[PDB]
């Protein structure tokens, strides 16, 4: 795998809450120079970001109701059609943790789908970010389905503000529930080229990484 | 300071992302037991804080943009108005950290002033969380007077998910910049009575919570 190659597996990332401008428009240099897939900030940058990436083959993306997953669904779907209307062409939202683990099937894919209907009602994809640190494996089997009723198109690992990110065999379980019939975005604590093959391997057809330049050169 | 005096300091806090339901409840069950000033959650958990509290003086309050401030304006006063309307009485907003590291004053000024007119026009009150961690002691400053100048009613320490939260020294500073011209909120780390009577002593007016009941009991 060239670099090339691996580059268009990543959305470089850059979501810390002190990140400047100067800051963000590194990370968008950084994409554009190695030509990743996507630049994925918080929604506050994305114009800025759309900005910078004109022209280019990179896409701005979005997090919304990040890393908690425990903003108002009516309010997550504003923050997402603003972030798509400002340029974003993915968005990746957060899981309701807390309604999962407490068995609330139901309210956890009407927050889903509120996304999924927004983001797709404008042509664009969502992932669902499951914070795997947070679960057990079952529950990320479950919410791996639920995403998958809720129409989402990718499921993503980590926040990468949880207590551990993406794991190989997380990876690979995810992999196993949601088939080919879903992407899995290996996402967090990425740090090395052969961390990054590995997930791969384990399954992953996007990741989330942000020591991406240590990665590619 | 009676427990029942030093409750009314007290935003009775649950932020985590895998808070239940039950979590939740039972973060209700304790502000009602002990008449805390606030109970403060997440956006979403907002209609069942308000309807576990209803009948009760113990206000719902709302994070928005939380926790890491970096929401685009327009979705933080969504996400504040509908929080208000579905019966938040006070917001706790996070600052544009990486503005406000990036030198641009009248970006962060004009966020704070977004959600100060928003707020202030439902006749309710809003608090601004600097995250001190992230901030050089001449930011905490400059942050505190950006805040007063916008309109904002509270300057709170931390959101509780960063390095550090709220200090005795930061609280004193804040206090100092802002005289009584606008609260002041510890927030963040506080696991003692004897901690929490030493914010107050250092200034605050209000603190931010979790281990509620350790502290009144």
């Amino acid at each position: 795998l060239t670099t090339e190659q691996l580059a268009k597996y990543i959305d470089h990332t850059n979501l810390k809450a002190d990140a400047t401008e100067a800051d963000i428009k590194q990370t968008c240099d950084e994409a554009k120079k190695f030509n990743t897939a996507s630049v994925c900030v918080n929604s506050y940058w994305i114009p800025f970001v759309t900005e910078q990436l004109k022209g280019t083959d990179v896409n701005p993306i979005a997090v919304v109701g990040f890393p908690l997953g425990a903003m108002a669904t009516e309010s997550e779907i504003f923050e997402a059609t603003t972030a798509i209307d400002q340029g974003a062409e993915e968005i990746d939202m957060v899981l309701n943790v807390g309604e999962l683990k407490g068995g609330n099937d139901e309210k956890v894919l009407a927050d889903i789908q509120g996304l999924a209907d927004a983001v797709h009602a404008k042509g664009k994809i969502l992932k669902v970010i499951l914070e795997n640190a947070l679960l057990t494996k079952d529950e990320i089997v479950r919410a791996c389905q639920l995403s998958e009723k809720a129409g989402a198109d990718f499921v993503k690992t980590s926040t990468g503000f949880s207590t551990s990110g993406a794991k190989v065999e997380d990876v690979k379980l995810m992999r196993e529930t949601v088939g080919d019939r879903l992407g899995v975005k290996a996402s967090g604590g990425i740090h090395s080229r052969e961390e990054a093959l590995a997930m791969i391997d384990a399954g992953a057809s996007r990741m989330g990484v942000s020591a991406t330049v240590a990665i590619l050169t």
